[PDB]
């Protein structure tokens, strides 16, 4: 019978399924539900469908997963909201790419940077009917480095999410894990509608904040930020004072300071 | 000889001037620079001008203050931007109503609540030519209570600022005080343009955030926010789960929950 279903995408889903096959369950005991963006082609992330094809793993529908008693249903960047009443099993888990209760919703590789954070986290939690609302099983908090981009932060969510899965999965399989209700205080949420991918920079902001408005949108597979109709590939912040409210466009880079006058180099594409 | 000027308003300016007359200088050694808004009347805050009237303290201008060699200039919610160059004295100080380097700029009783903070602070710093950018002498960090309004947070800035001013004034007079470069990391700023007093609430937010979007604007002397064209006087965030995305108007209050399902009681204004 199917003991475990991985729903989702990218190296966190593929590498977690690989860990299951080596340590826990046989191919005939697992199933996948790939994301709508999965066409079975490895690119800048591995395709869960391509892995399932190579490893003789069955694809199932959400409708089928509902009917499988005792299934461990694990979302690793699954693209769909499930209704937990529809499942016969109550063994429903998600890895969320933020330090819950902060930064529920989407674009979590943008929202912490854009909102001036110096740390983020990955959080293993029970699925309930809300978005990212379910009881916490485990959390790992890690730094946002001062010149990290959304892409760097994303790759960190991928590696820390994969680590936290491997840590907890035996205890999930043995039903010997605790869960804790999320706090109401410090709970925060961002929907697709809350992020403009073509963000217009506000320069009436600190250097840190102008930096953050650039680097939060550096994720080349999706987009790069533009200054004066010119793509930016990298932003570097230093504590060097060059004066307040500077803007100097050179051939290959902009030099920028905000209200507090610290040096930003925005590298052109 | 004027040794010390207090430029600004409200109980921080008045009670700081009081403590100066009480422990450090005589009336003839001190002058005030009031805000454009000061019409010598006590209300929800005391009037600096009214205090200067009662205690025979002279009003000076900025132009006067610039020429006063050796003067200690203290901005306590002063309304005027100041160029350091213009001053004979380099003993220019500001109490800023945030935990610098965060929440430089304006409406610091609103911005931390609206941006989901559970702490704020008061920072005593040297004035430089930037907005709240100058080197830090001392800082007191205090909690934003879960149901604090912007008024509550402003009242805490006044009390903790008055305390920080008192704890620090001696070493400012002796000129035996340290200052420190503000970090560039975690530096943030809001200008007046960045706050829409009348911003519509986004209900596609957590209960904490809907609660914050109401209470950040509860400050009755300036405004109350509204839901369905009724003014709200208090918001209360509970830990009670009532279901995701609830909204119910009752006679005296709105029952609201966000994307995480916690009950908020928003109390209506009621003549
Ligand atoms: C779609 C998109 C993504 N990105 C970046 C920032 C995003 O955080 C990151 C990941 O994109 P994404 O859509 O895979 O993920 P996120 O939007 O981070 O996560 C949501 O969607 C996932 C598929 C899951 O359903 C998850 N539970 C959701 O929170 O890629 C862009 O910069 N521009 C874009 O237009
Ligand atoms: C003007 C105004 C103020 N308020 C609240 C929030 C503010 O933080 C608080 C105090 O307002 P305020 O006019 O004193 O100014 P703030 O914007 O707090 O402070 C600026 O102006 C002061 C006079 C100083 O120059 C200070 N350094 C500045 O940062 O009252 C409202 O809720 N609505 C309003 O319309
Ligand atoms: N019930 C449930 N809770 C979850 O936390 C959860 C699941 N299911 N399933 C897997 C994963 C799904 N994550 C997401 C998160 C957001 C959207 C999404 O469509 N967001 C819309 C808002 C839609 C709405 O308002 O209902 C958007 O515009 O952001 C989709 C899937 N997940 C945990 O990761
Ligand atoms: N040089 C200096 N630094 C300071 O930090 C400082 C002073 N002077 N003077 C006293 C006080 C004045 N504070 C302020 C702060 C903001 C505005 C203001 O109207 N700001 C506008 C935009 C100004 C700009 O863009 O340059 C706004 O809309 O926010 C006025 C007075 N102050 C420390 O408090």
């Amino acid at each position: 019978m199917i003991k475990l279903c991985i729903a989702g995408k990218n190296n966190i889903a593929v590498n977690s399924l690989e860990y299951i096959l080596k340590n826990h369950f046989k191919p005939d005991q697992v199933a996948v539900i790939p994301n709508k963006n999965d066409f079975g082609v490895d690119s800048w992330q591995k395709s869960l469908l391509h892995y399932a094809f190579n490893n003789h793993i069955k694809v199932i529908t959400l409708e089928e997963a509902y009917e499988l008693k005792q299934i461990i249903f694990f979302s690793l960047e699954f693209d769909r909201i499930v209704k937990v009443e529809k499942f016969k099993s109550d063994k429903l888990f998600n890895m969320h790419f933020s330090a819950l209760p902060k930064y529920k919703g989407v674009f979590t590789s943008i929202t912490p940077i854009l909102n001036n954070e110096v740390e983020s986290g990955v959080t293993l939690h029970c699925i309930d009917n809300g978005i990212d609302t379910g009881n916490i099983i485990d959390q790992y908090i890690f730094p946002i480095n001062i010149n990290d981009t959304a892409r760097d932060l994303y790759f960190n969510y991928l590696s820390y999410g994969e680590y936290l899965f491997k840590k907890n999965i035996q205890r999930i399989i043995n039903n010997t894990y605790e869960n804790f209700k999320q706090n109401n205080i410090s709970s925060s949420y961002f929907s697709r509608q809350d992020i403009n991918i073509n963000h217009k920079i506000n320069f009436k902001k600190t250097s840190f904040e102008i930096h953050n408005q650039i680097r939060a949108f550096i994720f080349k597979e999706y987009q790069l930020p533009s200054i004066n109709k010119t793509k930016i590939i990298k932003s570097t912040l230093t504590n060097e004072f060059i004066g307040y409210n500077m803007f100097e466009e050179f051939e290959e880079y902009f030099m920028i300071s905000g209200i507090d006058g610290f040096k930003i180099i925005a590298q052109k594409y």
